[PDB]
DNA sequence: CGCACACTCGTGACTTCAGTCATGAGT
DNA sequence: TTGATG
DNA sequence: CGCACACTCGTGACTTCAGTCATGAGT
DNA sequence: TTGATG
Protein backbone atom coordinates (compact mmCIF):
# COMPACT_ATOMS: atom_id res chain seq x y z
CA UNK A 1 0.00 0.00 0.00
CA UNK A 2 2.70 2.61 -0.61
CA UNK A 3 4.27 2.63 -4.23
CA UNK A 4 8.00 4.05 -3.18
CA UNK A 5 10.37 5.56 -5.25
CA UNK A 6 14.01 4.73 -5.42
CA UNK A 7 17.19 7.15 -6.16
CA UNK A 8 20.56 6.48 -5.00
CA UNK A 9 20.73 6.87 -1.28
CA UNK A 10 17.16 6.76 -0.85
CA UNK A 11 13.56 5.40 -1.23
CA UNK A 12 10.69 8.06 -1.32
CA UNK A 13 7.12 8.92 -1.67
CA UNK A 14 6.75 12.83 -2.15
CA UNK A 15 3.60 15.17 -2.76
CA UNK A 16 2.71 18.77 -2.24
CA UNK A 17 -0.13 20.90 -2.55
CA UNK A 18 1.35 24.48 -3.70
CA UNK A 19 -0.85 27.56 -3.91
CA UNK A 20 -0.63 30.95 -4.70
CA UNK A 21 -2.70 33.78 -5.75
CA UNK A 22 -2.69 36.79 -8.37
CA UNK A 23 -1.11 39.91 -6.97
CA UNK A 24 -3.64 42.18 -6.17
CA UNK A 25 -5.92 39.43 -5.74
CA UNK A 26 -7.27 40.16 -9.74
CA UNK A 27 -9.21 37.72 -11.25
CA UNK A 28 -7.24 37.37 -14.57
CA UNK A 29 -6.72 33.65 -15.12
CA UNK A 30 -9.74 33.40 -17.58
CA UNK A 31 -10.39 32.09 -21.08
CA UNK A 32 -7.46 31.89 -23.10
CA UNK A 33 -5.04 33.30 -20.21
CA UNK A 34 -5.61 30.06 -18.08
CA UNK A 35 -5.38 27.99 -20.66
CA UNK A 36 -2.05 29.18 -21.42
CA UNK A 37 -0.77 29.55 -17.98
CA UNK A 38 -1.33 25.52 -17.84
CA UNK A 39 0.56 24.97 -20.89
CA UNK A 40 3.35 27.08 -19.16
CA UNK A 41 3.44 25.01 -15.71
CA UNK A 42 3.20 21.97 -17.32
CA UNK A 43 6.45 23.23 -19.44
CA UNK A 44 8.42 24.43 -16.19
CA UNK A 45 7.75 21.31 -14.21
CA UNK A 46 8.33 18.84 -16.69
CA UNK A 47 11.97 20.63 -17.05
CA UNK A 48 12.37 21.35 -13.60
CA UNK A 49 11.95 17.30 -12.54
CA UNK A 50 8.38 17.56 -10.91
CA UNK A 51 5.47 15.53 -12.25
CA UNK A 52 2.06 17.34 -11.85
CA UNK A 53 -0.32 15.16 -10.39
CA UNK A 54 -3.20 17.76 -10.80
CA UNK A 55 -3.63 21.45 -11.20
CA UNK A 56 -6.50 23.67 -10.74
CA UNK A 57 -6.75 27.33 -12.33
CA UNK A 58 -9.45 29.61 -10.59
CA UNK A 59 -9.28 33.15 -12.08
CA UNK A 60 -7.50 34.34 -8.88
CA UNK A 61 -5.70 31.70 -8.07
CA UNK A 62 -4.04 28.36 -8.76
CA UNK A 63 -3.29 25.00 -7.31
CA UNK A 64 -0.54 22.51 -8.16
CA UNK A 65 -0.63 18.98 -6.62
CA UNK A 66 2.71 17.78 -7.45
CA UNK A 67 5.81 14.69 -6.79
CA UNK A 68 8.75 15.51 -6.33
CA UNK A 69 12.47 13.83 -5.32
CA UNK A 70 13.74 14.62 -1.91
CA UNK A 71 16.19 16.66 -3.84
CA UNK A 72 13.87 19.03 -5.65
CA UNK A 73 14.14 21.96 -2.58
CA UNK A 74 10.78 23.97 -2.10
CA UNK A 75 12.08 27.56 -2.35
CA UNK A 76 14.10 26.37 -5.64
CA UNK A 77 10.50 24.91 -7.40
CA UNK A 78 8.31 27.36 -6.02
CA UNK A 79 10.57 30.52 -7.91
CA UNK A 80 11.08 28.24 -10.90
CA UNK A 81 6.94 27.32 -11.40
CA UNK A 82 6.13 31.20 -10.24
CA UNK A 83 8.90 33.48 -11.60
CA UNK A 84 9.03 31.80 -14.90
CA UNK A 85 5.04 31.81 -15.12
CA UNK A 86 4.75 35.50 -14.62
CA UNK A 87 8.20 36.56 -17.06
CA UNK A 88 6.34 33.98 -19.67
CA UNK A 89 2.36 34.89 -19.14
CA UNK A 90 3.30 38.58 -19.59
CA UNK A 91 5.22 37.82 -22.67
CA UNK A 92 2.30 35.62 -24.21
CA UNK A 93 -0.63 38.36 -22.96
CA UNK A 94 0.57 41.71 -22.98
CA UNK A 95 -3.05 42.51 -21.74
CA UNK A 96 -2.38 41.43 -18.32
CA UNK A 97 -0.36 44.58 -18.08
CA UNK A 98 -3.40 46.57 -18.42
CA UNK A 99 -4.47 45.58 -14.94
CA UNK A 100 -0.82 44.44 -13.28
CA UNK A 101 1.68 47.19 -14.70
CA UNK A 102 3.91 46.54 -11.75
CA UNK A 103 6.42 44.01 -12.55
CA UNK A 104 4.32 41.30 -10.66
CA UNK A 105 1.73 38.80 -12.12
CA UNK A 106 1.73 37.06 -8.36
CA UNK A 107 1.29 37.67 -4.79
CA UNK A 108 4.52 37.19 -3.15
CA UNK A 109 3.81 34.59 -0.77
CA UNK A 110 3.35 31.10 -1.51
CA UNK A 111 1.05 28.32 0.69
CA UNK A 112 2.51 24.79 1.06
CA UNK A 113 1.68 21.80 1.99
CA UNK A 114 2.95 17.84 2.55
CA UNK A 115 0.47 15.58 0.94
CA UNK A 116 -0.08 11.76 1.70
CA UNK A 117 -2.18 9.01 0.96
CA UNK A 118 -3.11 8.35 4.43
CA UNK A 119 -3.62 10.66 7.44
CA UNK A 120 -0.92 12.01 10.25
CA UNK A 121 -3.15 9.81 12.69
CA UNK A 122 -3.43 7.03 10.78
CA UNK A 123 0.16 6.77 10.15
CA UNK A 124 0.62 7.43 14.35
CA UNK A 125 -1.67 4.84 14.31
CA UNK A 126 0.50 2.10 13.12
CA UNK A 127 3.56 3.20 14.16
CA UNK A 128 2.36 2.79 17.93
CA UNK A 129 0.51 -0.43 17.12
CA UNK A 130 3.80 -2.17 16.41
CA UNK A 131 5.23 -4.55 19.46
CA UNK A 132 8.56 -3.60 19.46
CA UNK A 133 8.99 0.13 20.67
CA UNK A 134 11.86 0.14 22.70
CA UNK B 1 -3.21 25.91 12.40
CA UNK B 2 -1.13 27.20 9.13
CA UNK B 3 2.76 28.22 10.20
CA UNK B 4 3.81 31.32 8.70
CA UNK B 5 6.71 32.83 7.87
CA UNK B 6 7.81 35.94 5.93
CA UNK B 7 6.96 34.67 2.41
CA UNK B 8 4.99 31.46 2.96
CA UNK B 9 2.27 29.77 5.11
CA UNK B 10 2.78 26.16 5.17
CA UNK B 11 2.16 22.47 7.25
CA UNK B 12 4.96 20.18 6.43
CA UNK B 13 5.26 17.20 7.54
CA UNK B 14 7.01 13.69 7.05
CA UNK B 15 7.58 10.18 8.24
CA UNK B 16 11.13 9.56 7.84
CA UNK B 17 12.87 6.12 8.35
CA UNK B 18 15.81 4.45 8.55
CA UNK B 19 17.53 1.16 10.00
CA UNK B 20 20.66 0.76 11.58
CA UNK B 21 24.17 -0.56 9.33
CA UNK B 22 23.99 -4.63 8.99
CA UNK B 23 20.55 -4.43 10.34
CA UNK B 24 22.13 -4.83 13.94
CA UNK B 25 19.51 -5.16 16.73
CA UNK B 26 21.60 -2.33 19.08
CA UNK B 27 18.96 0.27 19.46
CA UNK B 28 17.60 -1.32 23.06
CA UNK B 29 17.48 -0.83 26.89
CA UNK B 30 19.76 2.55 27.71
CA UNK B 31 21.03 2.95 23.86
CA UNK B 32 17.17 3.09 22.62
CA UNK B 33 16.73 5.87 25.28
CA UNK B 34 19.64 7.73 24.71
CA UNK B 35 19.41 7.64 21.14
CA UNK B 36 15.60 9.32 21.66
CA UNK B 37 17.01 12.20 23.88
CA UNK B 38 19.59 12.78 21.44
CA UNK B 39 17.57 13.32 18.59
CA UNK B 40 15.12 15.25 20.07
CA UNK B 41 17.80 17.73 21.24
CA UNK B 42 19.15 17.71 17.19
CA UNK B 43 15.70 18.56 16.32
CA UNK B 44 14.93 21.61 18.57
CA UNK B 45 18.37 22.54 17.47
CA UNK B 46 17.87 22.62 13.91
CA UNK B 47 13.91 23.95 13.96
CA UNK B 48 12.18 20.80 13.41
CA UNK B 49 9.06 19.64 15.65
CA UNK B 50 9.04 16.28 16.69
CA UNK B 51 5.12 14.86 16.40
CA UNK B 52 6.21 11.02 17.12
CA UNK B 53 9.63 9.40 17.53
CA UNK B 54 9.54 5.47 17.80
CA UNK B 55 12.67 3.16 17.96
CA UNK B 56 12.31 -0.92 17.40
CA UNK B 57 15.89 -2.73 17.59
CA UNK B 58 17.31 -2.17 13.98
CA UNK B 59 15.48 0.93 12.67
CA UNK B 60 13.77 4.47 13.61
CA UNK B 61 10.39 6.34 13.03
CA UNK B 62 10.19 9.75 13.14
CA UNK B 63 7.44 11.91 11.97
CA UNK B 64 8.40 15.66 12.29
CA UNK B 65 7.04 19.14 10.90
CA UNK B 66 9.33 21.37 9.57
CA UNK B 67 9.58 24.74 7.41
CA UNK B 68 10.22 25.43 3.84
CA UNK B 69 13.47 26.55 3.86
CA UNK B 70 14.51 22.92 5.57
CA UNK B 71 15.22 20.40 2.54
CA UNK B 72 15.08 16.89 3.35
CA UNK B 73 18.79 15.96 2.57
CA UNK B 74 19.59 18.59 4.88
CA UNK B 75 17.46 17.68 8.10
CA UNK B 76 18.64 14.15 7.52
CA UNK B 77 21.68 14.59 7.44
CA UNK B 78 21.54 16.53 10.61
CA UNK B 79 19.18 13.90 12.43
CA UNK B 80 21.85 10.98 11.09
CA UNK B 81 25.10 12.25 11.26
CA UNK B 82 24.88 14.45 14.60
CA UNK B 83 22.96 11.42 16.51
CA UNK B 84 25.94 8.54 14.83
CA UNK B 85 28.53 11.13 16.76
CA UNK B 86 27.08 11.29 19.52
CA UNK B 87 25.75 7.99 20.03
CA UNK B 88 29.28 6.28 19.64
CA UNK B 89 30.55 9.07 22.18
CA UNK B 90 27.86 8.23 24.77
CA UNK B 91 27.68 4.76 23.84
CA UNK B 92 31.34 3.64 23.83
CA UNK B 93 29.86 0.15 23.81
CA UNK B 94 28.60 0.32 20.10
CA UNK B 95 32.04 -0.51 18.95
CA UNK B 96 31.41 -3.81 19.73
CA UNK B 97 29.72 -4.66 16.32
CA UNK B 98 29.99 -1.25 14.65
CA UNK B 99 33.59 -0.84 14.30
CA UNK B 100 33.69 0.85 11.05
CA UNK B 101 32.83 4.05 11.51
CA UNK B 102 28.85 3.62 10.78
CA UNK B 103 26.23 3.72 13.20
CA UNK B 104 23.34 3.73 10.17
CA UNK B 105 22.29 2.22 6.79
CA UNK B 106 23.43 5.27 4.14
CA UNK B 107 20.16 5.11 2.92
CA UNK B 108 16.77 6.25 3.94
CA UNK B 109 13.19 6.26 3.15
CA UNK B 110 11.32 9.70 3.64
CA UNK B 111 7.18 10.48 3.09
CA UNK B 112 5.17 13.92 2.75
CA UNK B 113 2.22 13.56 5.54
CA UNK B 114 -1.14 15.19 5.56
CA UNK B 115 -3.60 15.57 7.92
CA UNK B 116 -6.43 14.81 5.73
CA UNK B 117 -5.49 12.00 2.54
CA UNK B 118 -4.60 13.07 -0.92
CA UNK B 119 -7.71 11.62 -2.23
CA UNK B 120 -9.70 14.23 0.30
CA UNK B 121 -7.67 16.92 -1.05
CA UNK B 122 -7.57 16.08 -4.70
CA UNK B 123 -11.25 15.60 -4.85
CA UNK B 124 -11.21 18.78 -2.61
CA UNK B 125 -9.61 20.68 -5.53
CA UNK B 126 -11.79 20.02 -8.17
CA UNK B 127 -15.36 20.58 -6.56
CA UNK B 128 -14.96 24.51 -6.54
C1' DC C 1 -8.74 48.82 11.80
C1' DG C 2 -4.11 47.64 11.40
C1' DC C 3 -1.83 44.54 9.62
C1' DA C 4 0.82 40.97 6.59
C1' DC C 5 0.51 35.84 3.24
C1' DA C 6 -1.48 39.35 0.83
C1' DC C 7 0.21 46.41 0.48
C1' DT C 8 4.76 49.25 0.27
C1' DC C 9 9.95 50.32 0.58
C1' DG C 10 14.70 47.87 1.08
C1' DT C 11 18.89 43.97 0.36
C1' DG C 12 21.15 39.74 -2.99
C1' DA C 13 20.85 35.34 -6.10
C1' DC C 14 19.46 33.60 -10.37
C1' DT C 15 16.22 32.58 -14.18
C1' DT C 16 12.39 34.36 -16.46
C1' DC C 17 17.75 38.35 -17.36
C1' DA C 18 12.35 39.74 -15.23
C1' DG C 19 10.20 38.61 -11.41
C1' DT C 20 10.36 35.12 -8.47
C1' DC C 21 13.08 33.05 -4.40
C1' DA C 22 15.67 34.47 -0.10
C1' DT C 23 14.80 38.33 3.38
C1' DG C 24 13.60 43.04 7.33
C1' DA C 25 10.70 46.58 8.23
C1' DG C 26 6.78 50.13 8.16
C1' DT C 27 1.90 50.57 7.39
C1' DT D 1 -3.59 48.86 -7.69
C1' DT D 2 -4.61 44.20 -1.63
C1' DG D 3 -8.33 41.96 1.67
C1' DA D 4 -7.99 36.04 1.08
C1' DT D 5 -6.55 30.73 -1.16
C1' DG D 6 -4.77 26.41 1.40
C1' DC E 1 27.66 -15.65 -6.49
C1' DG E 2 25.47 -10.51 -8.09
C1' DC E 3 22.13 -7.03 -6.27
C1' DA E 4 21.46 -2.42 -3.94
C1' DC E 5 18.07 1.07 0.09
C1' DA E 6 20.95 -2.14 2.42
C1' DC E 7 27.65 -4.33 1.03
C1' DT E 8 32.28 -2.05 -0.76
C1' DC E 9 35.42 1.26 -3.20
C1' DG E 10 35.39 6.15 -5.29
C1' DT E 11 34.40 11.74 -5.50
C1' DG E 12 33.05 16.46 -2.62
C1' DA E 13 30.41 19.20 1.13
C1' DC E 14 30.05 20.16 5.80
C1' DT E 15 29.09 19.14 10.66
C1' DT E 16 29.16 15.61 14.09
C1' DC E 17 35.53 17.59 12.43
C1' DA E 18 33.09 12.18 12.28
C1' DG E 19 29.90 10.28 9.72
C1' DT E 20 26.16 11.79 7.50
C1' DC E 21 24.46 14.15 3.07
C1' DA E 22 25.48 14.58 -2.12
C1' DT E 23 26.95 10.97 -5.65
C1' DG E 24 28.63 6.53 -9.67
C1' DA E 25 30.19 2.24 -9.80
C1' DG E 26 31.27 -2.96 -8.91
C1' DT E 27 29.71 -6.60 -6.39
C1' DT F 1 30.26 -7.19 9.39
C1' DT F 2 24.12 -6.69 5.01
C1' DG F 3 19.38 -9.15 3.73
C1' DA F 4 14.88 -5.40 4.94
C1' DT F 5 12.12 -0.67 7.03
C1' DG F 6 8.56 2.54 4.97
MG1 LIG G 1 5.77 42.36 9.50
MG1 LIG H 1 23.91 0.02 -8.64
Amino acid sequence: PLEMKKGRGYVYQLEYHLIWCVKYRHQVLVGEVADGLKDILRDIAAQNGLEVITMEVMPDHVHLLLSATPQQAIPDFVKALKGASARRMFVAYPQLKEKLWGGNLWNPSYCILTVSENTRAQIQKFIESQHDKE
